[PDB]
């Protein structure tokens, strides 16, 4: 077993599926959607086989990840932006700290949303184009898989068409490039979390702890908090923790998210009788989570100094 030491968990026997290239509402899509829902309600997590074209993009993105983390520390620490939370975040012989490079929506300085000084909207601090192109193409392939999974959920739950896919139009998709060093419970604010890992392993989940073994050629998908809110605990939020192994581990964390301007509301079908009157504005939910997780960041201080949080109450940031 590739399980990190000093940890006690059960090995997971997850179901593996193959997503169709285009969800059309065929009887094959309805049967596949219902099978994925039962897997999420029983084990809390399922695996999806990568297409051979997606495997090439994962290898290119994994190569650009190791090339970035091989740079000197001061060259990586300079990858910070004052308008966007994307960039490098550190922990502390070779290395001994957990490093993360978040990639939010990359918008130039002349974009209307960045000119209006909206919170979290800004350029992405890429160190070079050699890292920007492969990681961007990897996010585009994960965006296609994330949308097909949402169409599977609407077909399995027999929801009205475009019930979930209409929220992710220009969605605030962001990717978290992780690196965990040698050994010598977190949540997830979103609809679906697509995670890909190497052969080292160290991912643990909590069914509705269980170790997720590394399987070549597949990525793992588990819902988050926003999915549980809309579905009335039908698809529960799966907590995840990472354990340090004997060797360095590289992994990805993709978040298929609604639009920054979209306001999610519970599904009236999945609620007995009347649904709650509560509504979550994702733009306010996203900024509140990053301002709490990264308080000492220059991005948070600028939002506080320039008082950009007052823009979250304007209707232009709530209609899309």
């Amino acid at each position: 077993s590739t399980m990190p030491p000093n940890y006690v968990a059960r090995v997971g026997q997850l179901k593996t599926f193959t997503l169709p290239e285009t969800a059309t509402g065929s009887p094959s899509d309805v049967e596949l959607g219902k099978a994925m829902i039962n897997a999420w309600r029983e084990d809390g997590i399922l695996q999806v086989s990568m297409s051979p074209r997606q495997q090439a993009l994962f290898e290119n993105a994994s190569a650009a990840s190791k090339r970035f983390f091989a740079m000197p520390p001061n060259q990586k620490a300079a990858c910070v932006d004052t308008q966007s939370y994307a960039g490098y975040i550190a922990s502390g012989g070779i290395a001994d700290y957990s490093e993360i490079f978040t990639v939010t929506k990359d918008l130039p300085l002349d974009e209307p949303r960045v000119e209006a000084k909206w919170p979290c909207h800004g350029p992405c601090p890429w160190p070079d184009v050699d890292m920007r192109t492969p990681i961007q193409q990897y996010m585009d392939s994960l965006g296609k898989s994330g949308e097909t999974l949402l169409q599977m959920i609407e077909y399995g739950l027999s929801l009205h068409p475009d019930t979930l896919t209409s929220l992710t139009k220009d969605g605030w998709h962001h990717l978290r490039i992780l690196r965990f060093p040698q050994n010598n419970s977190h949540t997830d604010y979103g609809l679906l979390v697509i995670a890909a890992q190497d052969e080292v392993g160290g991912l643990f989940i909590r069914p509705p702890w269980v170790y997720v073994p590394p399987v070549p050629g597949v990525f793992t998908v588990f819902p988050g908090d926003i999915m549980q809110f809309m579905t009335n605990s039908y698809l529960p939020s799966t907590p995840h923790k990472v354990g340090l192994n004997t060797r360095e581990r590289f992994a990805f964390a993709y978040f298929h998210e609604p639009s920054f301007q979209a306001v999610v509301s519970p599904v009236a079908k999945l609620y007995d009788g009347q649904p709650p009157v509560e509504k979550i504005h994702y733009g306010t939910h996203f900024t509140n989570m990053f301002m709490r997780n990264y308080p000492d960041r220059i991005t948070t201080e600028r939002i506080i100094k320039e008082d950009r949080l007052q823009l979250l109450d304007r209707p232009e940031l709530r209609t899309q």
